[PDB]
C-alpha cells in the first residue's frame, strides 16, 4: 500500500496544501513517507514522486505524458494553450513547440544576449549606485532583472523595472492572477460569494493581461517592425508539421507564459544562487574568480558567458536545492507499474523536484550542502537525477534563456561586487507557484570595475 500523509476527513489530504509553504510541506511529507506518497483531495488523486528511481520511470515519455497539475489548470485560465499549460496532444502544443524551439536554442541566446546585457547592466548600475548604508532586496532586484529581460527579449518591451518600485500593471494582474490560481487550489465551493470578488478580480486580471498583450501583438503587427525577439519569431514562425503559424491568441498565451516563467520563476534561481553564494563564501570566491577571469570586458559577450562554467555550476546547484518550478505533473498514458511496485491505471504523478534533487541514493548523503562542484562534470549527473527544467519534450523551453540570463547577470554581479550577508539572512522560502528566499537581502560593495 502506498504511503499517504495525514487526512482531514472529507478533505482527504487537501488541507496539507493549505499552508504558506506547500512545496516545503510536500518535501517534509516526502522526507517522512519516502519516494512515493499518495495525495488525495476531493475529486483528485496524485502520487508525489521523490526518488530518481521512480522519477526516471515517470520521465519515460512512452509511458507518461505531461499532466496539467491543478495549479497549471488554473493558470491555464490566463496562460491558455501556451506551451506550459497545453496538453501535449493539443494541436497548439506541438505547433508552438516547433515554432518556438529555435527561438530558445543556445544559438538563439546569441541574439538575445545584447538585450540581456542591457538589463544586466541596469542591475549592476543600480547596485553600483546604492549608497553605503543601503542593501539589496535580492529577489525584488532579480525579478526586475528577469522580468525586464523577458520583456525585452520576448517582445522588445521595456518594463523598466529599475525605474519603479510599483509593478507594471500587467505584472500586478499577472501576480494577482497567479495568486488567485494558487488560492483556488484550496477553494471549497468556488461559486460561493466569499470568493466572488476574487473571481471578478481574476477575470479583470485576465482581461488586463489579454488586452495588454494583445495590444503588444497588434502594435507589432501594425508597425511591421522585425525585432529579434520572441514575438517576431512567433509572428513569422511556421510550424513545419502543420505548416501553420501561431495565431495571435496563442501568441498572447505564449507571451503571458513567458512573462510568468521569466518573472519570479527565473528570478528565484538568481535569488537562491546569490543566497547560496553568500552562505558559502568559498563558492562565492570561486565563482567570483571565474567571473573576474572570464568577464574581461566592460560588458560580457555571449562567448564569455558560456565560459562561466562555475557560475553555471552554482546555478545548477541552486536549481538542485531550490528548483523554482518545483513540481511537474505526469499521467500514465496506459496502465503501467511504476518501479515494479506501484500499479498505475491509465490517467497522475507529481515529480517533487526538490526531493528528487535530495535523493541521497543519487547525490550522496550531503544533499543539503550547497556544493556546485557536484556539477563540475555534467557526466557525473545520472539521467533524470537533476530535472529543474522538467522532462523530455515538455521540458522547459526557456532553459537556455533562463540559464543564459542567470549566468550573465550572476557573472556580472560576481565580477562587480563583493557581497555581504549583512543580516545573516535566515532562509525563509516564500511560496507562490514558485519559490523565493523571502526577505533575502545583501550588501554589495562595488569592486569599482567600470562598465
Ligand atoms: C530558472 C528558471 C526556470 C525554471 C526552473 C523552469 C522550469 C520549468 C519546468 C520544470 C517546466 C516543465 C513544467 C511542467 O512539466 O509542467 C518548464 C516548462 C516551460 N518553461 Fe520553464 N523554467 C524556467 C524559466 C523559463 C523561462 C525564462 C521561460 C521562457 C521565457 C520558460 C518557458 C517555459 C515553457 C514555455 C515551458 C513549457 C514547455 C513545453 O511544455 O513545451 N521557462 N519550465
Ligand atoms: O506543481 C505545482 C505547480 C507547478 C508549476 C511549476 N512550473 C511549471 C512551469 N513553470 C513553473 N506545485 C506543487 C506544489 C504546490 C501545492 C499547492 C500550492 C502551490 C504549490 C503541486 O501542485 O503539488
Ligand atoms: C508559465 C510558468 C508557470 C505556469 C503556471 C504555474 C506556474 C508557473
Amino acid at each position: 500500500e502506498m504511503p499517504q500523509p495525514k487526512t482531514f476527513g472529507e478533505l482527504k489530504n487537501l488541507p496539507l496544501l493549505n499552508t504558506d509553504k506547500p512545496v516545503q510541506a510536500l518535501m517534509k511529507i516526502a522526507d517522512e513517507l519516502g519516494e512515493i506518497f499518495k495525495f488525495e483531495a476531493p475529486g483528485r488523486v496524485t502520487r508525489y514522486l521523490s526518488s530518481q528511481r521512480l522519477i526516471k520511470e515517470a520521465c519515460d515519455e512512452s509511458r507518461f505524458d505531461k499532466n496539467l497539475s491543478q495549479a497549471l489548470k488554473f493558470v491555464r485560465d490566463f496562460a491558455g494553450d501556451g506551451l506550459v499549460t497545453s496538453w501535449t496532444h493539443e494541436k497548439n502544443w506541438k505547433k508552438a513547440h516547433n515554432i518556438l524551439l529555435p527561438s530558445f536554442s543556445q544559438q538563439a541566446m546569441k541574439g538575445y544576449h545584447a538585450m540581456m546585457v542591457d538589463i544586466a547592466v541596469q542591475l549592476v548600475q543600480k547596485w553600483e549606485r546604492l549608497n553605503a548604508d543601503e542593501h539589496i532586496e535580492v529577489p525584488e532586484d532579480m525579478t526586475r532583472l528577469t522580468l525586464d529581460t523577458i520583456g525585452l527579449c520576448g517582445f522588445n518591451y521595456r518594463f523598466n523595472s529599475f525605474y519603479r518600485d510599483q509593478p507594471h500593471p500587467f505584472i500586478t494582474s499577472m501576480v494577482r492572477a497567479l495568486d488567485e490560481a494558487m488560492n483556488k487550489l484550496q477553494r471549497a465551493n468556488p461559486d460561493d460569494p466569499a470568493y466572488d470578488e476574487n473571481k471578478r478580480q481574476f477575470q479583470e486580471d485576465i482581461k488586463v493581461m489579454n488586452d495588454l498583450v494583445d495590444k503588444i501583438i497588434a502594435d507589432r503587427k501594425a508597425s511591421g517592425e522585425q525585432s529579434d525577439d520572441l514575438l517576431t519569431h512567433m509572428l513569422n514562425g511556421k510550424d513545419p508539421e502543420t505548416g501553420e503559424p501561431l495565431d495571435d491568441e496563442n501568441i498572447r498565451y505564449q507571451i503571458i507564459t513567458f512573462l510568468i516563467a521569466g518573472h519570479e520563476i527565473t528570478s528565484g534561481l538568481l535569488s537562491f544562487a546569490l543566497y547560496f553564494l553568500v552562505k558559502n563564501p568559498h563558492v562565492l570566491q570561486k565563482a567570483a574568480e571565474e567571473a573576474a577571469r572570464v568577464l574581461v570586458d566592460p560588458v560580457p559577450s555571449y562567448k564569455q558567458v558560456k565560459q562561466l562554467k562555475y557560475v553555471g555550476m552554482v546555478l545548477n546547484e541552486a536549481l538542485r536545492l531550490w528548483p523554482t518550478a518545483p513540481a511537474f505533473s505526469l499521467y500514465a498514458k496506459e496502465d503501467t507499474v511504476l518501479g515494479g511496485e506501484y500499479p498505475l491505471e491509465k490517467g497522475e504523478l507529481m515529480v517533487l523536484i526538490p526531493q528528487l534533487h535530495r535523493d541521497k541514493t543519487i547525490w550522496g548523503d550531503d544533499v543539503e550542502e550547497f556544493r556546485p562542484e557536484r556539477f563540475e562534470n555534467p557526466s557525473a549527473i545520472p539521467q533524470h537525477a537533476f530535472k529543474p527544467f522538467g522532462n523530455g519534450q515538455r521540458a522547459c523551453i526557456g532553459q537556455q534563456f533562463a540559464l543564459h540570463e542567470a549566468t550573465l547577470v550572476l557573472g556580472m554581479m560576481l565580477k562587480h561586487f563583493d557581497f555581504e550577508d549583512h543580516t545573516n539572512y535566515e532562509l525563509d522560502i516564500k511560496e507562490t507557484l514558485t519559490l523565493k528566499p523571502e526577505g533575502f537581502v545583501v550588501k554589495a560593495k562595488s569592486k569599482k570595475i567600470p562598465l
